[PDB]
């Protein structure tokens, strides 16, 4: 009850800013999340013991691929534990709990692979879940693992806030789903700019925390550059791994998956932040204005990608 974590001086400063990297130490993951929750939520959100058994049965259904691993669930976590704590009053007791979970069951059991590719490779999962594949398979195991013996950290809600939470843990995965982000930003593009956007409308709400979902799953852009540029290597160390299985069932894959087309990166960097990155940043600050540290450190990266391209680097 009276147990805190407490983080060396330097991680306790930095956790609280958008572009903390929470460094190489993976045994230091688990302490950083549970004082995430514990500062964001309360020391009495879970009990310690099942939150502890939960944490690491998360861990072991993360595989050792280059980007989608544990490290990008909680990367992932710490990004929404930041949007939480810079806009303290705006989001209910059930959403501060559901959404730290969300963002680090987001990407269970990935497998490196793009929902296009199990569609190609006629995996079983495609078969189950037609669209939003993967993100269907994630939320899956969420529940698989909320399930097991001594890991339902959620036992002391009423049934109504435990459906409610699962329904909060269903649709923030869903919208990690980058091909309904598109639709999603749009909408909320349109609903801030005519002043219809509402945050009592629980379906304006949803949409929100869908962006949120995006802005948090892609903040490898809101680092400082030389962790950016770091991690851009283990997101395209996957999708030229994907590419490669493309060539196997014998299609030729976009250029973002060609291994053989690695000159074409600086260019497809600026496609991405101008097409995905910047827009999502700039409507969620629109929408939560002191997320504006995001778009800053997105449009110094777009800068950064400028650079390389210009042989400054
Ligand atoms: C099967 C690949 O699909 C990915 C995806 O769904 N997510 N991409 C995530 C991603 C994150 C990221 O950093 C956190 C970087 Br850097 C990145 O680099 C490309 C891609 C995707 C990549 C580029 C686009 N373009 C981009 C150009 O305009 C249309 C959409 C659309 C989808
Ligand atoms: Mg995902
Ligand atoms: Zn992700």
């Amino acid at each position: 009850g009276l147990m805190q974590f407490t983080l060396p001086v330097r991680l306790c400063k930095e956790i609280e800013l958008f572009h903390f990297d929470i460094g190489p130490f993976e045994n230091m993951w688990p302490g950083i999340f549970v004082y995430m929750v514990h500062r964001s939520c309360g020391t009495s959100c879970f009990e310690l013991e099942k939150l502890c058994r939960f944490i690491m049965s998360v861990k072991k259904n993360y595989r050792r691929v280059p980007y989608h691993n544990w490290k990008h669930a909680v990367t992932v976590a710490h990004c929404m534990y930041a949007i939480l704590q810079n806009n303290h009053t705006l989001f209910t007791d059930l959403e501060r709990k559901g959404l730290l979970i969300a963002c680090l069951c987001h990407d269970l059991d990935h497998r490196g692979f793009s929902n296009s590719y199990l569609q190609k490779f006629d995996h079983p999962l495609a078969a189950l879940y037609s669209t939003s594949t993967m993100e269907q398979h994630h939320f899956s195991q969420t529940v698989s693992i909320l399930q097991l013996e001594g890991h339902n950290i959620f036992s002391t809600l009423s049934s109504s806030e435990y459906e409610q939470v699962l329904e909060i843990i269903r649709k923030a995965i869903i919208a990690t789903d980058l091909a309904l982000y598109f639709g999603n930003r749009k909408q909320l593009e349109e609903m801030y700019q005519t002043g219809s956007l509402n945050l009592n409308n629980q379906s304006h709400r949803d949409r929100v925390i869908g962006l949120m979902m995006t802005a948090c799953d892609l903040c490898s852009v809101t680092k400082l550059w030389p962790v950016t540029k770091l991690t851009a290597n283990d997101i395209y160390a996957e999708f030229w791994a994907e590419g490669d299985e493309m060539k196997k069932l014998g299609i030729q894959p976009i250029p973002m998956m060609d291994r053989d087309k690695k000159d074409e990166v600086p260019q497809g960097q600026l496609g991405f932040y101008n097409a995905v990155a910047i827009p999502c940043y700039t409507t969620l600050t629109q929408i939560l204005p002191p997320t504006e540290p995001l778009l800053k450190a997105c449009r110094d990266n777009l800068s950064q990608w400028e650079k390389v391209i210009r042989g400054e680097e």
